[PDB]
């Protein structure tokens, strides 16, 4: 019959990259 | 009937860690 | 039909903040 509803939201993305070096 | 469309992309990941200490 | 498959992984998190101040 008709296609089901859309699936659930995917997994959370990966953690962000490290920030840059601090100020001098 | 068939499985529905793929779900939405997941939530964004958490922010990355603080960068290393600044250069001298 | 049944609900669709899970969505893709979300976007990567934002970059971290700048690191601690460096030595003098």
């Amino acid at each position: 019959g008709p296609p089901g509803p859309p699936g659930p939201p995917g997994p959370q993305g990966f953690p962000g990259p490290p920030g840059p070096p601090g100020p001098p």
